[PDB]
């Protein structure tokens, strides 16, 4: 399972910072000649996924050749859906993105959201403690800086409106409606005005 868009990502992931830039300047060339953007390693991770690792723990310099990388797979056709061995996709880990991120790469993580969601990811696939990406999202709210609180928001709107289950619960039970109340009784008075806001949108949903 060795490819040269796997190979050149590897460059992008250990190399200097020409060498990160011809790399990334050769993806872009086999991408545009229709090499396969779903085509993956040994270890069943995908490009996408591999780049998106790359986002999680790579230099300023690194997360914004991945940005540019990842929007010319999502355009190439690379399945936004599919997960690796362990079973991570690409919005799960965008979302730990999100909620170890420093700010630079929340914002990364959140333009890269946006596209998944408009490349058509999956907005209910859940992870193994069944958290679905609108619980963990809230998660989010309720732990995040005020910088992630204001990323989680706008995603948490944007995921509603993608069609995420309102009532989807995880596999102990608790809903996002239950954790929501939780804020509304833990949190700051900036949550929990950010978490009334939310269980009108749930509702409504």
């Amino acid at each position: 399972m060795e490819t040269p868009l796997l190979e050149l990502i590897a460059i992008v992931r250990q190399g200097s910072e020409e060498q990160q830039k011809s790399a990334l300047e050769q993806l872009k060339r086999l991408l545009e000649a229709g090499a396969d953007p779903n085509a993956a390693d040994n270890a069943g991770k995908t490009p996408l996924l591999l780049l998106i690792e790359i986002v999680r723990q790579g230099s300023e310099e690194q997360q914004k050749a991945a940005l540019e990388l990842l929007k010319l797979l999502l355009e190439a056709g690379a399945d936004p859906n599919a997960a690796d061995n362990a079973g991570k996709t690409p919005l799960l880990l965008l979302i730990e993105i999100v909620r170890q991120g420093s700010e630079e790469q929340q914002k990364a993580a959140l333009e890269l959201l946006k596209l998944l969601l408009e490349a058509g990811a999956d907005p209910n696939a859940a992870d193994n403690a069944g958290k679905t990406p609108l619980l963990l999202l809230i998660e989010i709210v309720r732990q995040g800086s005020e910088e992630q609180q204001k990323a989680a928001l706008e995603l948490l709107k944007l995921l509603l409106e993608a069609g995420a289950d309102p009532n989807a619960a995880d596999n102990a039970g608790q809903t996002p409606q239950q954790l929501l109340k939780a804020i509304e009784r833990q949190g700051s008075e900036e949550q929990q005005k950010a978490a009334k806001e939310l269980l009108k949108l749930l509702e409504e949903a």
